[PDB]
């Protein structure tokens, strides 16, 4: 099947005033809108699937667009379960907090992004993500590895409705490994009324051997909307 959404996400820093607004090198690439290419690779439960993905995205107003297909037929999970690891350099920080944006300071070279996601009372999804520029293009190259799934389990049974809410993505720096990690819960929406819990672990590594920035602790505030 395809998959469209559109995905809006701003820094928001409490403390880090000292030297707030220094802005790195990287953040050059992302002053006008930018193109992006998606490619999943995933095995859930042993069940194949690709996702591909063409967009564009403008850091300016922290917003992208990106339009999916599947080469591979229908899903084996909901599109919902995907989006989180279907680029968050195009997030939009505030002038006086751009010292906080590591995404951005990675480029053109990239960074890596691992997750755990676990759904709760069911499996868990493995992630690795290659996230860097090729030409003019920022590439998302992604392998999914999801296991212990529930076969009547809100995932594989495809109970989850076709929207996203709003998160918190609560960024720390790393500084033993050059970058950063994040934690945060995404709230999935069942057919039931009920919600479905994904606790996302997350790990960026910058690719290249060049200084990034290194956060204050802070969050990016996250909204999508699916069609």
């Amino acid at each position: 099947s395809s998959h469209h959404h559109h995905h809006h996400s701003s820094g928001l820093v409490p403390g880090g005033s000292h030297m707030g607004g220094t802005s790195s090198k990287g953040e050059e690439l992302f002053t006008g809108v930018v193109p992006i290419l998606v490619e999943l690779d995933g095995d859930v439960n042993g069940h194949k699937f690709s996702v591909r993905g063409e967009g564009e995205g403008d850091a300016t107003i922290g917003k992208l667009t990106l339009k999916f297909i599947s080469t591979t037929g229908k899903l084996p999970v909901p599109w919902p379960t995907l989006v989180t690891t279907l680029v968050q350099a195009f997030s939009r920080y505030p002038d006086h907090m751009k010292r906080h944006d590591f995404f951005k300071s990675a480029m053109p070279e990239g960074y890596v992004q691992e997750r755990t996601i676990s759904f709760k009372d069911d499996g868990k999804y493995k992630t690795r993500a290659v996230v860097k520029f090729e030409g003019d293009t920022l590439v998302n190259r992604i392998e999914l590895k999801g296991t212990d799934f529930k076969e009547d389990g809100n995932i594989l049974g495809h109970k989850l409705e076709y929207n996203f809410n709003s998160h918190n993505v609560y960024i720390t720096a790393d500084k033993q490994k050059n970058g950063i990690k994040a934690n945060f819960t995404v709230r999935h929406n069942v057919e039931d009324g009920s919600v479905q819990l994904a606790d996302h672990y997350q790990q960026n590594t910058p690719i290249g051997d060049g200084p990034v920035l290194l956060p204050d602790n802070h969050y990016l505030s996250t909204q999508t909307k699916l069609s």
